[PDB]
């Protein structure tokens, strides 16, 4: 009967959902003796945050089949262990939403109405009602900035005040937020036009510090900002700034640049209001943790689907299928970069030999890809189901037994809401199988799927490579390969190529400017 | 009002005062969620009504005390009318406002 | 034990799906006196199609819960008499796609290689191979107009014979069509621009006769069209002249304007391939017909959900839901009819003492009024599941406690792919509960749904109304009720009236003229 | 009879060899065509023929005097047939051998409707090329600036680039270069191109 090893404060009723065909214990998690004595014989381990699952963990539990972490956080585990010992990593990725957007929406009201500093007067005696002024929200425009699930809550809520709400992210589908009733706009737009904003971002280096001393000068003067989603996502001290010019009215930080967060100037300012990491210190969010993960641990060991699953482990991946998950990821990244707007679709074609295997993993890579730039690195497979319900977006696998060119060949076509199609395609051959781009819209090649590449689509006039490469040469910047051609037909051509390091910003830009490019990006393959 | 309720669910005053006195104390914290509760108003006048509407979209139920109010007005705010009796068993929350007849109130 | 009445040609292994839990007889069903006599015990009828359920047959049997038709045809049975006996009406609609769609592929080839004529050729004895000559598919273009199951299907296979393939369908998303792998035109283009044309609409006065003299001119000479979906979908009579006149060079009918049918012209021509409705004859087909028949047949006794349902019934559906059916089907094609192209979603949402209800089947009727331009009479209810994979529209309810204005109000949001919105909403009052559209795009106003209804959308000047009543009046038809107002801003302002006739083409021409109409619309809501 | 499966081959097999050719520096001892894949099935010695054939043309100002020419000249051909082909479903390589020992080899295949004739290796590096038109190859010293100095002499030349591709070398301080031209390098022009690059080799083969 399989043994199920809870670590951390996690109540017995909290995890009923396991049903009687296994044998729960607890152990003292925090205390590595205990715990590492404990470990040998689970199946299961569920944790919480206090203990950290550890390479030295994972080698002591040679049984072990599922870390679960009742939680939305991973920093107390090292997944690419777990990955490594074939050992199913899992989290409780929805059972904080609600906390988490209630409390933005009271730091939001906290905040307009001064209220720990009204409260902290009567708490020294004195009547200082005529000192406050708050401000109301009726009829007010708010602004969300990352509209994923607790920004879609927390867009709910504050439009049953009659506030008109407005979002900004690239990554939810134009239909998808009409449907929500919600106005996109670029984050320029958004800026100048919301009353207040509320934060919605993960952290990714695409998203940390966001909001800097330039946005803040774009925000209508009177805004008051809320951020209780990561981390550094506003800049703390050009916050400090405007506060202090009185440019921005109020705010309220939830999260922390670098916490445990004691010595902030922020604590100075009274129109900030702050609180440390609360957003999901609730008895209803941590019960949902665990009954959530506890759930998930029973369906994988029934050997069922486990959709909250992180990594991949145990069976559920033939070795001739594995080399293929980072590829397509890596495809479904690029068909991202190379599309005007967001796909509505990813359609992953999988050719040739490939053809035979269980290849279904695969679709759950390439949306891996194209949403790496509102996902968190642990994170490796994703909730498909759950991914189209909040963000609009779908992918679907087709086989085909012949391959045109190579033996097995993936091809990855991001289908535009207006019907239009971007295909990147892969493969991986030889006795390292080594990832190689093999076509991008028609356009076939072979170029190794690593490093940082730069992409430009800019007009076909004779020495346009040469001041491409002339310019990248003054940026001292080597490249380590590269590759153009054709048009479909008319002006333009496309390079694409290898590089040593990023491209900065200016340089970057000289280039547009010198072969005229239409788009140019820049992409790291790793 | 709704403020009040979120300041006092989340401890909001008493945490971010832990962090004026520089500590960090995450750990002495525990707030209420308020999705899927019940929620309790007493007294239906404009501002109760609007609390009431207000609070539905958190995804709380809401019923409410008030024998003056239009029953009708009622089940289209998304209220179940209730004795101040029941009201007081099944709350959750509750926030208290001027009736639809100002001073029935005790 | 429930009685399963079998009064058909319908084998027992056929419908094993019925589990063990029903007493299954069979009775001669085209005989009617047997029938009447068989039904009275019977709680489920299958029938295939040589026996007409009809009035007199549902009240000779008054224990019914199901007659189930084991095709796609309808014409053997009098629905609205079911519907108004409680009783659950199901066919089996997708039971000969296959079929189908491979014999439109057997009348292709067997046209463009004049089999038959060769075949017969040999029948009399000599050896005339000098003077056939065929058409080779490869590299060809080939037309497919409707992209419903049967045309996607067609289009997969023409597909693999290395043929490019082109569609139109104006109900069948952009997205939908790219995922397909095929570019989606006018059906101008597809004339002009094909090859071979092979068609698959469903027969509406929006479809009837589509093909006419006037179609077929624009088409590329050398074509050859191919029929085996509908009647009379591409004119024979203009077909006969065209393929004499050498314009077209083959043709392949399987469905003919009027069957039984021995008399046309048709048979005299050569290169034109005919045969009597056989696109579902196939044991495959009708096997298939039975086994899915019978599932739903067992969902349907388990009072489990039935998807293949063709219309409402037994206590499906509340009485205090029930009228808003109708209605909501009205602001369906409303929705449809305003909206600039096919919406990639519905938003139905219900508002106010209606939000009490269950209203999950005005979603479906939504839908069904959105796409009651392809689909044939008697069906009432669909496929919500089966609709968003083939033709990629979805639909979605949102209950609201509070109608601003009304006490019940449906509101349906049709979304477009871009994010915009057209908005229609309807309610009902009164002792009749008499339908009325109540908004439009955030005009307000009381119109009775019912009738021809005409909508224009042009610039607001002075004496507009007056240009339209006149010209109105002139082409004498008169208006029942009429309604405009503003446009948000703007130029433009919008009139909406019930006529007691269809506005004639040159007439509803001439309006656009005098107004000068951005858009005009002619609508039976009824 | 040469099968209707290998047909298309020879035309691409004689362009493999006036690669293997007009990139070795010595005249070749010896040739070696290695067919691997789908080909492999099929009777192929007409390709050896082919590969020796392009060969002798880029080196010296028909399908049977080539054998016998090839001897005079102590160039001795060999030709491989495995079913193994690690990445393309078929691909032939052929490969010439130095007096001294020095190695070169290239690889094409045939693929898709169109059986374009592609070149897809150079030494152990991946290309995607359509084996026609004027192509300027290059081994040179990988460095910073080295893919812009080759751009804009070109560019200066009013020479205009249809394609191209390069990459990193397996372990030399050096890169390899492809170039489709729409016409062919004055001498000079190819001269300064190698000086600037520090070229190792340089060379321009017509692949009509």
């Amino acid at each position: 009967l399989p043994v199920v090893l809870i670590a951390d404060k996690l109540a017995p009723s909290t995890v009923a959902a396991l049903g009687d065909q296994v044998e729960v214990r607890w152990v003292d998690g925090p205390d590595r003796d205990k715990l590492l004595a404990a470990v040998p014989e689970a199946d299961a381990l569920l944790v919480r945050s206090a203990t950290t699952v550890d390479a030295e963990v994972l080698a002591a539990a040679p049984k072990l089949k599922i870390v679960a972490r009742a939680g939305v956080g991973l920093d107390n585990v090292d997944v690419d262990a777990a990955t490594a010992r074939g050992v199913l990593v899992v989290n409780a990725p929805t059972s904080n939403i609600h906390s988490a957007a209630e409390h933005a929406l009271a730091l939001l009201l906290a905040a307009s109405r001064q209220i720990p500093a009204a409260d902290a007067s009567l708490r020294e005696h004195t009547w200082k009602r005529s000192s406050f002024s708050g401000t109301e929200i009726f009829g007010k425009t708010v602004g969300v900035v990352g509209l994923g699930r607790i920004g879609q809550l927390v867009a709910q809520r504050i439009a049953a005040f009659g506030a008109y709400v407005v979002a900004y992210d690239p990554y939810v589908s134009p239909a998808r937020a009409a449907q929500l009733g919600i106005e996109l706009l670029s984050l320029d737009d958004l800026l100048a036009r919301a009353d207040f904003i509320s934060v919605h971002l993960p952290k990714t280096p695409e998203t940390a510090g966001l909001i800097d001393k330039e946005a803040l000068a774009k925000t209508k003067p009177g805004v008051i900002i809320v951020n209780a989603a990561r981390g550094g996502l506003v800049d703390e001290a050009a916050l400090a700034d405007a506060i202090t010019g009185g440019h921005v009215r109020a705010a309220g930080l939830d999260v922390f640049a670098t916490e445990p967060c004691t010595d902030s100037p922020l604590f100075e300012l009274a129109q900030v209001v702050v609180t440390p990491h609360l957003g999901a210190s609730t008895a209803e969010a941590q019960d949902r943790a665990g009954t959530d993960v506890a759930e998930s641990v029973r369906l994988a060991l029934a050997g069922e689907f486990v959709p909250d699953a992180v990594n991949v482990g145990g069976g559920v991946v033939n070795e001739e299928v594995a080399p293929w998950l980072d590829l397509v990821r890596k495809l479904g990244v690029l068909a991202g970069v190379l599309s005007d707007e967001l796909p509505v679709s990813l359609s992953v074609q999988v050719r040739g030999e490939l053809a035979a295997e269980e290849v279904e993993v695969l679709r759950l890579s390439a949306l891996r890809g194209l949403f790496s730039a509102v996902i968190e690195d642990a994170v490796t497979f994703v909730n498909a189901p759950a991914l189209a319900a909040e963000r609009g977006v779908t992918a679907e696998i087709c086989k085909a037994s012949e391959s045109p060119n190579h033996r097995s060949v993936v091809d990855v076509r991001a289908v535009g809401a207006d019907g239009s199609v971007v295909t990147v395609s892969g493969t991986l051959y030889g006795p390292q199988l080594s990832q190689k781009i093999v076509q991008i819209n028609g356009r076939h090649f072979d170029l190794r799927a690593q490093g940082i590449n730069l992409i430009i689509h800019y007009v076909d006039r004779p020495g346009a490579l040469g001041k491409i490469g002339t310019l990248l040469g003054t940026a001292g910047v080597n490249i380590q390969a590269a590759q153009l051609s054709e048009d479909a037909e008319g002006p333009g051509a496309t390079i694409l190529l290898r590089l040593d390091q990023d491209v900065p910003d200016d340089v970057r830009t000289a280039i547009a400017a010198a072969v005229d490019a239409y788009k140019l990006e820049v992409v790291d393959l790793s």
